[PDB]
Parts: C-alpha cells; structure tokens; sequence
C-alpha cells in the first residue's frame, strides 16, 4: 500500500486541489495510495468503478462522523442526514426521497422555466449581468417555492448570499480559513428563520401545501414514531434545497462550455433529447465535488493491497468522473457521450454514487439535471448576448471549482419572431 508520505498532507491537498489525487496516482504508479490529512488521520483513496462499489458496500464502509466538523458546522448542519448511518439514515432518506416525485419534479421544471423567462426584461436592462450571481438569486427563488417556504421578494438576495457563504464552506477542507465564523453566522441565520416556519406550521399558523418539503418535513415522525426536533428539522429542511441553490455553480460552467463549444448550442437548440446530455456532461466535466470520506469497518481486500479496519477512505469523485478508462477523452466536453453512456450507478457519480434508498448518495439528481436542461434550454434559445472579455479561467488546482468572473454576459435581448 503505497504512500504520498508526510505528517499531514493539506497544504499539499489544497495547493493541487482536483488534480491532488491523478497527480499522486500518476507518480506512485498505482490506482490506490494513503495520505495522511485533515490532522493526521490517514485516508486511502479508491477512484473509479471499482472504488465507488466498494465505497458503497455498507457492510465494509462507515460513513458516520467521518466528515471534518467544521464542514458539518457550516456546509450541512449538526445532525443532518449526511452525518448518520444504519436505520436512522434509512429511515430519514425515505422522507428526501418521496419528495421526489414525478409531479413534484415536473413543478420545478415549470418553476424554473417560469421563472427565467420573466427573467429576460431585468436582464436586458443591466449593462451586464453576472450569471453566476443571477442564477443563484433566480434559484433561491426556484428553491425557497418548490420547498413551500415563502421568502419575500425583499429577502432573496440576503438568502441568497448566505446560501452561497454556505456552499463555499468546504474550501479548507475542514481547517481554519478566515470566512469560517462569516459561514456560521450565514448558517445561523437561515437555520433560525427555518425554525420559525417548522415551529409556525407545527403550531397551525402557516399552511404549507401537502407535498412539499416545510409540510413533509415538519409533520414527519421517524421509525419510532418521534418528530425531528424543531432545530434539526430546519437543518434537514435546508438540505432540501440550499443545494438547489447550488446549481448556480452548474449554471456559470453550463455557460462557459457553450460559450467554448459554440457548436453545443445550435443542438441544444435543434435536438430534443440534447438538453439532457448537456446537462449530464456539465456534471460529468466540471469540477465541484472532490471527493467523499468514510471509513473502513473490517479489513478490506481491494486492487491487490488490503485496506486495514479503522483507517479513513476517500472516494474520489473528480478522478472517476475523469478515469480515462471509463470515459474516452476525459478532458474533452462531449454530451455525445451520452447517447451510450448505460446508466451505471458507479462511474457518473459526480453527486455521489451506489443506491438513493441505501447509500448516502444525493437525493437531487433528478432536480439537478432537469434544472440544468430548462435553464440551458433558456439560455441557448430564447436569448442572444455578448460575451465580453474577462477572466474565463476554472482553475483545477483550486477547491471549489468556479469560473473565475462569474461568467459575465451584456446586450442580453429576447430572441422573439415579430414578423
Ligand atoms: C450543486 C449541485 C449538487 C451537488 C454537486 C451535490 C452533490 C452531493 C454529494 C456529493 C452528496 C454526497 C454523496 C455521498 O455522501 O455519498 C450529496 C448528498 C445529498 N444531496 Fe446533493 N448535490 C447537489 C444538489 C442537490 C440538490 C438539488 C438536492 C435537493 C434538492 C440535494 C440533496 C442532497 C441531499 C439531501 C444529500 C444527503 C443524502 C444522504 O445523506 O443520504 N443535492 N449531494
């Protein structure tokens, strides 16, 4: 079992970012390696469909507490679902899960196309828009509504800005950065005004519709028959749409790649079934989750070493989502490739991979890419625009993933047939 050798490797981790582990793989030759980071803690990282079946084999891999506590006090919040295993998480997933149906997820679509569309007039009358800034705030919107919480037009763009402090929390991979106490108190705020809500709906003074996210959650009881408590209820409830939210990140890159292969545009335009693989191609090509801890339960045998009881495992999320193996030209944006692409659940796993019931795997895909499809959809059809020149880099070697302006767009105008 071969090493990146050192005390703690962070630093290392941070200053080469989404390429820190290819770069290990490449130089020690192998498809498996152990580092120690995150305050010593040794972690072996499995890539690739292999790593990601065995990431998700319950039986070998825990996944409690293995998320580093600043991470869970800013990005996801003390006792939400990404922080239990067994029956609690089972039991708790199943109430993410039946917000997922059919009608439920067609409600976003017409939201957000809704939304965009009404969008145009605002977006034609500023000098230029900042679209990642734009979308986050239309998507706050999008994600207060489908959650059947009602924030006032008034209050979005405060929302939204916290929502975003939030996201961005996972930058230090758990150390100390300067805008940790900013995220606690941006958490604070969205997590007291959630409160409220559950509090108010629990008490019958506010009469959310059946079916969404405040009521299912609020009058939800677990396996023995106990309601969440009123806090972690609004900590769950927030993990029901502050990643929604986070689409944003998606939208900005969504751009960039049609701006770079204006070709994807026209077939976005001419090609029904396109949206969709455009969509998955973002998600696939762009870089936003790292990768994934856990924590080996027994020995595990794996690619030829055996992976001790008791030591970390990193799943690495950007290194399959780029295996050369798996994916022919990896770091080449191609939505064709989807056309072929048989839905495996261990090689596209760029929000998690293994089952939605079982596994902790992301319980917004589907609002994910439907999201990605009308928004792009919008964006490649019903305006035209003008790309001015900025900085367009998306540094690889820097956590989290962003285009470094935003994506800045101007002379946005309607695309209407008057004749
Ligand atoms: C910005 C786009 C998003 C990304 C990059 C993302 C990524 C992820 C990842 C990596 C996980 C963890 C998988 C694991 O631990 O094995 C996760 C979990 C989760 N995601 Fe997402 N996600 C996104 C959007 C969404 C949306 C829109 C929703 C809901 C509307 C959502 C709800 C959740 C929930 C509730 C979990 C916890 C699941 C569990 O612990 O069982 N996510 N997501």
């Amino acid at each position: 079992l071969k090493r990146d050798k050192g005390l703690d490797n962070t630093l290392k981790v941070l200053k080469q970012g989404y390429l820190y582990t290819t770069n290990q793989r490449n130089r020690l030759n192998t498809s498996v390696f152990q580092t120690k980071a995150l305050g010593g803690k040794p972690f072996v990282v499995v890539t690739g469909k292999e790593g990601a079946e065995m990431f998700y084999n319950n039986d070998v891999v825990q996944r409690e507490g293995m998320l580093p506590k600043r991470i869970v006090n800013t990005l996801f919040g003390k006792g939400a679902i990404h922080t239990v295993d067994g029956k609690k998480h089972v039991d708790r997933k199943a109430l993410f899960m039946s917000l997922m149906t059919e009608g439920n997820l067609n409600y976003v679509r017409e939201l957000t196309r809704t939304l965009w569309h009404a969008n145009t007039q605002r977006m034609e009358s500023m000098d230029e828009v900042n679209i990642y800034r734009e979308s986050i705030v239309l998507l706050t919107k999008v994600g207060t509504r489908w959650a059947g919480v009602q924030a006032p037009p008034e209050d979005i763009e405060r929302i939204a800005t916290d929502m975003d402090i939030m996201i961005d929390s996972f930058r230090a991979l758990g150390g100390a950065f300067k805008g940790y106490k900013a995220s606690k108190e941006a958490r604070r705020r969205v997590e007291d005004w959630l409160e409220e809500q559950i509090i108010e709906t629990r008490k019958g003074n506010i009469h959310p519709p059946e079916g969404t996210a405040l009521y299912e959650f609020a009058h939800w009881e677990d396996y023995l028959g106990n309601p969440m408590d009123s806090r972690t209820c609004a900590i769950d409830l927030m993990n029901t749409f502050r990643p929604l939210i986070a689409i944003n990140r998606f939208v900005s890159f969504g751009l960039h790649a049609m701006n770079e292969n204006p070709i994807t545009r026209e077939k976005i335009k001419s090609e029904p079934d396109y949206a969709y693989k455009f969509a998955q191609e973002v998600r696939r090509y762009y870089p936003f989750v790292p990768f994934l801890p856990g924590k080996a339960k027994v020995d595990i045998d794996f690619q030829g070493v055996t992976i001790p009881a008791g030591v970390g495992l990193a799943l690495d999320v950007y290194g399959t989502t780029h295996d050369e193996s798996l994916w022919d030209d990896p770091n080449e944006f191609r939505p064709e490739r989807f056309e072929t692409w048989d839905g495996s659940p261990f090689d596209l796993i760029p929000q998690g991979g293994g089952d939605y019931w079982t596994n902790h795997r992301c319980a917004g895909e589907w609002i994910t890419v439907i999201i990605m499809e009308e928004t792009m959809k919008y964006f490649a059809e019903k305006i035209t625009y003008d790309v001015p020149e900025q900085d367009l880099e998306v540094d690889l070697n820097s956590i989290p993933g962003y285009v470094k302006s935003g994506f800045v767009i101007k002379n946005v105008r309607e695309v209407v047939d008057r004749t």
